[PDB]
């Protein structure tokens, strides 16, 4: 078994060594207002990760839009970050733009719990807020390449559930029930409860299940422009 | 900070009480060769909650055809929970066929590490996707004010079950992947006259020794995954709040 961060708390301050320069986390980005997703890695020149870079690259844009950062992370030296970089543009023609913190001996990952043992291990995500709050963690295996897409869908949501005051519901955008609405939290005392449905202000399935639909088009079709792509079979490959 | 179990553990041995009746954990999934997917939740009467365990229904039978159970953990009663069950099945019309697991208190999910509070059980939120070995394969934790994508986890026990069915590994985004749309990978070599000789075959499409590719998986396979994907797309037709004053 093996101790990590919890959702809700800070994210570990550290100061770290990325090909980029050495920075300060949560620090490099609450100072800008940015949110950032952190993503580990095993080790470079794997081949699952390296789809995994190569599919963050492309929706690099769709992430800065958000106000959202990337950021990897393997157990190599910057060196060996920089090589692999190049061979993924000059094989595959993507650059990778965002940076790669530098962690031999695993020091990171042991201060984050990646690492317990065996490397091996290591294929987390880490989606952290601009008060620099953990707030949703991924850990998919070493064989299992990430849907990259329903990343960007979680950061879009939480966001728009932090500006409304919303929570949100499984599948939204479009969820079975509700469709592209959001859900009002849920009454702490009972005067409060009843004076939610004799308002007659949201739509309720009881006192507990209030929602409305105050999210713009354009948040809402943003998050089904990013699920359709998961979707998509794609036209052409970047292999040929 | 706090602990938890470890991709490639076994699943902690123990008995549950559920709904159901008592369930034994891991060994009741294993001893039918099954995978099961373990959701948990902070108290009953929850909205998202509610709309997990609706959307989780709605693909009970993609999930019956995969060849996985699933099970549910919340903190409170037998009572509730089954309580809770009916409201779904008079309010939304949705019967939620699975178990839940009784957990007042909240012991259960305090071993899986699923709360490590004190008293505040907002934390309550993971999924564990465990195989028939009993094993560990994938974690997710998603935070309290944000459902699940259901469709995602159908994604990866599809994912998962193939590569090893195949002794392959599943690129990003795969069946819908960039650079080698629906391939699956080659586990990398170990040694030198590995990488040569599987140059020296062209059995695989390959960039450079540790990035080969072939595409095993069948067209059946293939389809249902990318079918889970759809499904996750299209904006609902009929939505079940409307098709309910009936």
């Amino acid at each position: 078994p093996g101790s990590i961060p919890l959702i809700g708390e800070r994210f570990p301050e550290m100061e770290v060594t990325t090909d980029h320069g050495r920075i300060k986390l949560p620090d490099h980005y609450v100072s800008q207002g940015k949110w950032f997703v952190l993503f580990s890695h095993p080790a470079d020149f794997t081949p699952v990760c390296t789809t995994e870079f190569v599919s963050f690259a492309r929706r690099y844009e769709d992430f800065q839009r958000l106000g959202v950062d990337l950021i990897g992370l393997s157990v190599d030296s910057v060196e060996d970050h920089s090589a692999w970089k190049e061979w993924i543009e000059r094989h595959i023609g993507v650059r990778i733009p965002f940076p790669i913190i530098a962690d031999p001996q695993g020091t990171v990952a042991r201060r984050l719990g990646l690492l317990h043992a065996a490397t091996h291990t290591v294929r987390g995500v880490f989606i952290v807020d601009a008060r620099g709050v953990i707030r949703t963690m991924l850990y998919y295996p070493m064989e299992l390449g990430r849907l990259v897409d329903e990343i960007l869908r979680i950061v879009k949501a939480l966001k728009l559930g932090d500006s409304l005051k919303r929570a949100v519901p499984a599948d939204w955008p479009n969820n079975e029930i509700i469709g592209e609405g959001l859900i009002v939290p849920p009454p702490t005392t009972e005067d409060q409860a009843r004076a939610r449905m004799e308002s007659g202000q949201y739509r309720c399935l009881d006192s507990w299940f209030c929602w409305d639909t105050p999210a713009s088009r354009d948040d809402v079709e943003e998050a089904r422009r990013y699920l359709r792509r998961a979707a998509e079979k794609p036209a052409k490959l970047l292999y040929e």
